[PDB]
């Protein structure tokens, strides 16, 4: 049992800080998390009794207060976990000065189409030079690794992990939330993406205006990072379609599992490739229909007519096509999800998954 | 001529920045001087009319740092990025490597245990050796210490600190008014002109003194310039323990060393550590003084003992009270030994001749 140190930028509980949860949760007894940040992700790893600690700015590691205090820290620890982009530049640093060997977990799609040059630059080359291991979430995400010029003999996919027990809820509980949703009568499409142009939200909207009227969408998830503009952008397309009474934004929420069970229809509409795709394993696991954007990940989450639907990213006629696919074949549809179910259960169980981190950073 | 971006890392006018002047002065038109604090070096390069900016740590990557995101971003606008010290030897690479533009390194320091931590000789030598096509070093000294630390001997070229050799001239008037102004007309006196850090040695011509007879007496120009304000109360107990609080004054930091060392007697460096190259000494050689020096580093390429100036064991106060006496005593030796120090140096350290070894370095890549 080795001692962590896991590093994250953010103090906001994203995809990546999520899974970052699953992983570290077994190790915590000898753990740490960094966050470069403060937040409800915090909070979360409290509750799930991970030891956790901010760095911060304030005051030759006088050019960086943060990195010089990350640096003291791995003197404690036998490996870096770095989890995210900043996480790999502190981490890179920390693991030549205080000479511990540092492994880079991707989340992301590192391509022109979702960063700029230089942060792709960045992390191909502190990759390349400093990490022993380059965890990639996808097979999409290892290639985007790959073809950006990372080493191809640093990576291994490792799908994110679920927790399968978390994604029941009884029939009475949907119908009393349905209820409080006030959608009891209506056919449901939820979108549950953290709000931002990439993630597809106005792609869904312009599909609602093509279904049949009693379709109705439910946003859940809050602008994480200040795209405060597209959410005005959202409520002014809402109101020029007539939609007005026909999409509920949730803010940010907790009980996903029971607003996915809630819901008709999972719709994912990244207009950029999803590197994984949370989203679209949940509403698996919860045994509900999923429509995915045809990119990315999602590929490889979903066989199309068998375990969801995938469309073309960008095409809100398509997304429209399969939601009426979903009212009217019901049967198919069910059996589509129940199929989900089964293959998402075997696929991405937690347990499974932490096992192959296990053996990974054992084989170091 | 090609456009540099020089980057220091300090507003103070040290050795490495009072160097820096004269190594940048002839790219001025197309130069800039980036430093990462505000001081009087920021003065002195306005008054050699040499473009100056002053970077600071307030505000994607950048957040961590904002200091390197202004330098990255000031970086596109240059053909060459000079490092000056070590933190610019650190932001000098990463902005290399993001605004993709060579990078030189210029080598003041002895990379070695006794002068820095071990974290800042593994990040100077591999940055140095990643990131520099050139490290300029400031003596063999310096060179050598920098291979045995890791350094990639390729990369070097050793080019000695260049002087205006018409700085270096004052009137006998001046000179008699000087040593009046001071009190000390009729003294023997003693010059040290490093700055206040231990290792310059400001102690060991203390100890000297006492053994040296009443009318030898010391000024030490210099002041703590990077927080050494224990150092300074150490040498004022000092002073006060032995009977000398009337035969040592400090004046603090002065413009005027030309000046200073006409009105001494005798140069004195005494650094308990290796001396990378010795600004003080070539100064003093080029003022036609005496001048003793510590034998370690470049001092010693700097120094023939008995032919251009003195050398003694480093830390030992009794040679260098003997080396003083020996001055007394042996004046027509001591002015020859004076007098051909300056004609050496004068060749040899001539800002036009170094000037020139920088341009052909620079031009040859
Ligand atoms: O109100 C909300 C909205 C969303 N979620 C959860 O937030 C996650 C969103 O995940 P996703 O959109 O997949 O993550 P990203 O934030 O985009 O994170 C990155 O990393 C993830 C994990 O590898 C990948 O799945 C993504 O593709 C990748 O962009 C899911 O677990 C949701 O259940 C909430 O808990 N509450
Ligand atoms: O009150 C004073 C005292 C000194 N000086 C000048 O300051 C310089 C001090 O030079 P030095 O002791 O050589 O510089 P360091 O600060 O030690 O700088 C580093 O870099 C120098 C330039 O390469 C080398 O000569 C040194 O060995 C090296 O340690 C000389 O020009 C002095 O004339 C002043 O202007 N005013």
């Amino acid at each position: 049992h080795m001692k962590i140190l896991f590093l994250d930028q953010s103090g906001k509980p994203g995809g990546a800080e999520l899974c970052l949860i699953d992983i570290a949760k077994p190790y915590r007894d000898r753990a740490l998390v960094g966050l470069f940040a403060d937040g409800a992700f915090k909070t979360l790893l409290e509750q799930h009794h991970i030891p956790v600690e901010v760095f911060t700015n304030q005051p030759l590691g006088q050019l960086a207060p943060l990195v010089a205090k990350v640096v003291q820290t791995a003197h404690e620890y036998d490996l870096i976990y770095a989890n995210t982009q900043k996480a790999l530049v502190v981490g890179a640093i920390a693991s030549f000065i205080a000479r511990r060997p540092l492994v880079y977990h991707l989340h992301d799609i590192l391509s022109p189409e979702h960063f700029s040059q230089t942060n792709l630059r960045v992390a191909v080359n502190l990759a390349n030079r400093f990490a022993s291991l380059v965890i990639a979430n996808s097979q999409a995400s290892q290639t985007a690794f790959i073809q950006a010029g990372g080493r191809a003999e640093l990576t291994k996919v490792i799908y994110n992990g679920f927790d399968i027990n978390l994604y029941k809820t009884s029939p009475s509980d949907i119908s009393k939330l349905r209820q409080q949703l006030g959608v009891a009568n209506n056919f449901v499409v939820g979108h549950f993406s953290r709000l931002s142009p990439w993630k597809g939200q106005h792609i869904l909207i312009d599909a609602l205006a093509q279904c049949p009227p009693q379709v109705t969408a439910i946003l859940v998830g809050d602008a994480l990072f200040g795209e405060q503009d597209y959410v005005k952008e959202l409520h002014q397309q809402i109101t020029r379609l007539g939609l007005e009474n026909r999409v509920k934004f949730l803010g940010f929420r907790a009980d996903i599992p029971q607003l996915m069970a809630a819901c008709d229809l999972v719709a994912h509409t990244s207009t950029a490739p999803e590197p994984f795709g949370r989203v679209i394993v949940e509403a698996m696991l919860c045994g509900k229909p999923v429509v995915a954007a045809k990119a990315g990940g999602a590929m490889e989450l979903v066989e199309h007519g068998v375990n969801g639907f995938l469309t073309t990213p960008g095409e809100s006629q398509e997304l429209a096509n399969i939601i009426n696919t979903c009212i009217e074949d019901t049967q198919k549809t069910a059996t589509i999800a129940s199929n989900a179910q089964a293959i998402a259960s075997q696929r991405f169980d937690v347990v499974t998954i932490n096992q192959q981190i296990a053996e990974t950073l054992s084989s170091l």
